[PDB]
């Protein structure tokens, strides 16, 4: 197949992170499948099928904890996929593959947004809020609640070891919300002293497991602890429909030198290894809410999300395999 | 008073983390009182008694949190005062503060390679053991037990802001034992691989809480989640005896460019606050046992380490004071 | 615009809590809405219309956590509203008006007879149930397990301020059901030799947590410590519709004399504060079951109830606005 | 009525455990209907209808705890009494019995075939498993993982008093998988080395609860307590339709010479009870899945199994009743 | 024998509870020893001490639960039994008595305000504090943290059924001290904003159990649950040596007008029952600290407040018996 | 070096468990050195000495376990080295030998009755005892419960793989004790019922943990879930001198064939292994109280048992080694 360079840039960037955060990826992904549409020079729809299927593996071959990405190209390509098999011609798959694109973004962003009008229900005048890592949606319920006038403030813990926490700091600063920033092993020390704890989510799972950052289950943890509410701002996509029938999510595994940087690492020795877990698992037991774009749950309801939106998908395979 | 430049060096290069390791800090005071007596140009015993007073003080006043360098100041400075006090001489209390200092720093040294020992049988073969920071007495266990020829595997967190991790990883793996190096937001990923926790101490109170490097208290929790044995090594001048007393240990906090570099941190907002402690308080009850040179106790049984051995010096005035 | 007396009594007998108990004041509510349609002297639909409009404010208005009491004017206001609209001349309102009250109270009184014999079965013969405050619901369950020959007896915490707890004795003590009368600080040294405790509930919110009578969460605590089955007895129009979207539940602050009387008050200092929350909140991890008129459920399922009778609602403004 | 003996042998089987397992006992009633059905000499519809209703009887009360059993029986019985009903003649009836029976059969030998396909998704290579008495959908997931290439080792408890780790142990080694067999108090010793629990069980509430053998509960509490993951096998008709409205699942107590064999137990003194219950209630709290053949679940979605598939059948009484 | 009425009149409003607190009524047993012995108009010494032994005997049967009056008794009673089997004439024996009392009065004075000043330094600026009942001991605690001009607030639960958290709010309002008086169900409620628990006892255990005012158990537990440190300001004389060798402490029943008033009671039927305890047990792992006059202790480290001052006269009678 | 019979025949009889139960073992060790010295034939000393030395070692060399065993060695041998180093000649090292040994017999049987007189006085009158194994200590404590009048019941666990239970039922039932016996499966199960839970102890370590027969820790655990009393009833030579130092007791691993009869094991595949551990570790936070002979003390307390009793012999070798 004959790919268009966006797609191949675009799978680069979110190998790199220089892309990253889970919704946006997923609009990423969207938005790639949209120009390979676009721009194709196939003339059968055979030849743009073939290159929408060949797109779609190269994007899910990027980075593959967060099921934002695949349950993006799902949406399209169920759709591209059914359309092509009714025997559509050219024009008509093309633009069922475009405009289901643009649908999943325009979602996306409208679920966010509507994310943070019902997080910010749960933020009080006053209120501490403890996050992690970088989030949008985790950030929209911060950014609404500051909105409507309450007076919050947020600690961010600095995201070892991409430093996530610095986009973050900076990005709540400019809305004019004050900031404390703090390494990460200082969260159980300042827990006492935080109100609500507020973070995203890559993948979550049919039992309520919440796949995040790497320390957001520590987080967590010493939250329940304190009794310090834990509420995850997490889209409908972020929600694992393979977990349903025993999938376990991989943990994506980074470089080494995202840690230790290479003209450091290599002076090391070679009896050091360096692991470096991209992201960590929090059990349904220390989540006391997940708030979705159709509203909060308790983490024990992600199962019904998913029969209600994903189940019917599982009897098939991936829409963009042959 | 007339103080020898080594006093002053030390004491910056205290304040400054140069010299470091709450042991090894108690130890560079003992030395710097030794050589104020060594190099002192007092002809009364009033005179050196002064200059002795005046360096113990400046000493004193570089890093609050680890009790360690008060207890090394009172090692030698009671002995002083009471020579001192008893018509001692000139030389007779050169002597007594020069010989007090490098009993202080003999004990120190032996109590640590003892703790090594004692800890050591705790270690299993094929055991997994995770620590945090840079602890002396930690990694005394940690030699001894791999030179017991039980392999076994460090898990050495990299302890932000001032990475200590990294001293622990290239020791550690310099007397030939495999190291795997991790964020400190991963403590709660690896507990389930995890056998032993093993860390130090730089105060320990009179109810069994111990203060020790930001993040240690994560560890602690979680690895009392995972029912994980948490391991402290301390050396009795550890132990805080103004605690018994009600005295609350005094937390450091320290520069935020250990946190966000200058260069960088000049060019965020005000807004932004980055606070920045040096260590967090542990409870009790998430702590196995604490190794002392004298054996292992529960956490519980500090109160009698400190009964048994500073108790009887808290019905008098600092040994420095006048 | 033109309100009846009875409305206005119903409102002041609310607040004043001479009518009071969540299934009660729903009752009451919409008994009032319903003596205001009989009663109108209105000759257009459109005058009627706006009478209840207003009654349905004013009843409203009066205490705010029962989500119960809402939920009645709902019932009544979303066939009053519908038929309005649709064009029904004034009897065919006056009618919908009078008869979905009727319908709502009727399928109140069913609902508790119900949530009885559903909760009784979960009663063992030899039970001591400790029970909180004056709910009916929680009673019903009571009173039928002793109606089968279940050989039970009730402990009855007092209930400050406001002395529910004597309902409750005397109420039981009168259907044969022998009671142990106690201060609400002897919950836990009593909950060793209780088998069940048996609640009710004001609200019940999207997560799962309850709602309900001050020291309901302290029972719970301590229930949950000694393995006691929690169970709440709540009708389905205890579930609160607005927390699916965010919303927090307001806690009642009632007036500081019904914990001090006036007569003792004034003569205390000014430096010293009352606060009478009517209500705390339990979390669901507390909460064995709930026990409503459709059955046994897990506390996480109250998003469940909330989904299938409720959520459609969410959508529209309140049936009584403008 | 004419019973065939072939209901009443399976009875006495089931009864003396000789056919044992839930849903092997579950199989063998709908199998001894059929039978029935088959070989019936009656000659009008009323007179099979009648036999049917008798057999189902004294199958239902042979063994009461595992609803496996009732639920097979109701599966059966339903279609048979809609056909007797709506006016089937003899032959349709018989074959409506036959049939019904035969489907439940298949649908159970499929049903855990899905559960281990679904299960062993969740168990990694290098897995050590423990597992309690012996359950045809727990071995279900081990073999499978085991056929996957996966090298795992099983801890087998022994299951007193009936041994039915024994069964366990010597089927798990025949299809090529290592098994550590233990005492049932060695559990929580294990529990150190165990990377999942997996088990089966007899009845499954509404709130989550799972009844299963007796001890069930202890590797629970104490896999909760190490962070080991509990997974349950169990197919729908393990749910129990009845605790949606109240109802309490009666224990078994079996007879004390299981315990004590009757030629020791006859020269015990009277004042010794010997007390055998075979089975126990594990609380939702401490499991983190239920595998059914139609995915995992949370314990609290149980509700929702029993909503869909069984709550309808609630309003009506047994269908083999007069 | 001839027995004064100071000692009848004690008894009287030890009984009574007109004079209460732990501490409280050991000085008044004290003190009414003291005043036997003032007043005698014993001739010979076998006459006095007759006289001492029935005066400690009415008033060790006064309130069985504190553990403080026994040993105020015993104070003065092993000095005066020593000094007469000593063959002391009428005048030593009386000065012995006198003397005796004076000194265990005295020293409960010092250690309440040593207590106070230990357990201050615990306390920090901005403080939220909550307390239980009325304790001298704790309260001398917070009364020094707001003269060192800690900027405190003290949480009061008012204390049913005997309202002793009345006496606490104005003694406290009265230093300066600003007072939040709630009901006791609401403890849970407001342990969010809390920083500090701050209670008295009755009476210690050898294990470190806590028993104090009805009620305390709660508080700890909720404390202990969100992470607020719970300090028992308690003297040495609260510590129970019958403990030592297995004896459990009395739970004083009293009378149940105490809870509802006579006129209210009387018109109750027969088949309720009022039951008063008037404390209860706070296991040790529900306690950060004890602060005694001697210091900060934990509560396991009651055993050996116990061995060093008490258990010496467990192989002895009572110093007041035959 | 020339052994009587006695001591091999013990030995032997220690390792087949026909003499077991910690305490009688260390009885039966200090018999045997005692009848060494009655019929050795030595002439001198040294002749007498080594052959005492010799005894040692095989006595010691049986079970490895229980602490008690060379405890009771050490406290023969340590005053049989005293004198032999003193110079005695035979007859006093002989009588040495045989006198230090009746000691340790007639102490260790007054330990026994003592601790069952300070254990039962926190039994209570109506009270069901669980107990675990066959415990003189616990059993002890049981009976002179009974003896008292208090109407207790006790529940035998039947501790497998070596049925103790049954002698433990068999011995309470013959003195009129009722008992109830389950299996140790039904631990959980029962624990609900239970009031208080009883159990003996092989070695109690520094730290506070119990080490005692398989399964011991399960029923601690679940005691602890359901806030029942766990005391556990050992003499102070239970406690075990060498985990002050960090020694690690040795878990007892015993033949397979005590769990599945030799006839019945070599017919089982190769790939099955049975293991078969005598004892698990309990540790601290699940038990309330240690019963001692010198009384009740906190789990924690243990490590002042050995600082009192142990600590000093630590700077020497064994007392029978060269
Ligand atoms: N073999 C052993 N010897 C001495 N102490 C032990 C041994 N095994 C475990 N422990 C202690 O007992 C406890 C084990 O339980 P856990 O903390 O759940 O692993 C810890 O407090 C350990 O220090
Ligand atoms: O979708 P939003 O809420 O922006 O981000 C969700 C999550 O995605 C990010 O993953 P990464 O940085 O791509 O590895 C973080 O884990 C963050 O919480
Ligand atoms: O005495 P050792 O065991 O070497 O170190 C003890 C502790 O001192 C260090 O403090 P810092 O780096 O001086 O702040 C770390 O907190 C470490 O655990
Ligand atoms: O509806 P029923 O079950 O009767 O009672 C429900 C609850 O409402 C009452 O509130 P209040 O006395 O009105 O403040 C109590 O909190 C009670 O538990
Ligand atoms: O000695 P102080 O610290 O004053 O009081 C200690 C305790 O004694 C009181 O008992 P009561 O009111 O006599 O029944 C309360 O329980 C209080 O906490
Ligand atoms: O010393 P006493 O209290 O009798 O028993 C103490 C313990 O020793 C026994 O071990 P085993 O049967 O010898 O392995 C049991 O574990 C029992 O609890
Ligand atoms: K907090
Ligand atoms: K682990
Ligand atoms: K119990």
């Amino acid at each position: 197949a004959m790919i268009v360079k966006e797609v191949y840039e675009t799978a680069e960037k979110i190998k790199s992170m220089e892309i990253r955060g889970a919704g946006r990826i997923a609009r990423a992904a969207a938005q790639a499948l949209m120009i390979q549409a676009e721009k194709s020079k196939a003339k059968e729809p055979e030849e743009l099928w073939n290159e929408l299927k060949v797109a779609s593996k190269i994007l899910y071959n990027t980075r593959p904890t967060a099921v934002s990405l695949p349950n993006a190209l799902r949406y399209v390509m169920h759709r591209v996929k059914a359309a092509y098999l009714g025997g559509a011609d050219l024009e008509t798959l093309r633009f069922t593959a475009i405009n289901s694109a643009k649908e999943f973004i325009y979602n996306s962003e409208k679920a966010i947004e509507r994310i943070g009008e019902i997080g910010a229900k749960r933020i009080e005048d006053g209120d501490i809020i403890m996050t992690h890592c970088h989030s949008k949606a985790a950030i929209s319920v911060m950014k609404k609640a500051f909105e409507q006038g309450k007076n919050i403030k947020v600690i961010v813990t600095e995201t070892r070891p991409k430093w996530q926490g610095k986009i973050t700091a900076k990005e709540l600063a400019s809305y004019g919300i004050p900031v404390i920033y703090i390494v990460d092993s200082a969260a159980r020390h300042y827990m006492k002293m935080t109100d609500k704890v507020v973070m995203g989510a890559n993948s979550i799972t049919a039992n309520g497991a919440v796949i995040n950052k790497i320390g957001t289950s520590l987080i967590a943890l010493t939250a329940k602890e304190h009794r310090v509410w834990v509420m995850i701002a997490a889209e409908t996509y972020k929600f694992h429909p393979a977990t349903m029938l025993g999938q376990l999510v991989e943990i994506e595994m980074r470089d080494p030198t995202e840690v230790i940087p290479e003209e450091e690492l290599r002076t090391w020795p070679k009896n050091i290894e360096v692991w470096n877990p991209a992201f960590d698992v929090t059990p349904p037991e220390y989540i006391d809410v997940i708030i979705t774009e159709r509203g909060i749950i308790p983490p024990y309801a992600a199962i019904d999300i998913l029969k209600e939106e994903f189940g019917w998908a599982l009897k098939y395979k991936e829409p963009w395999e042959d």
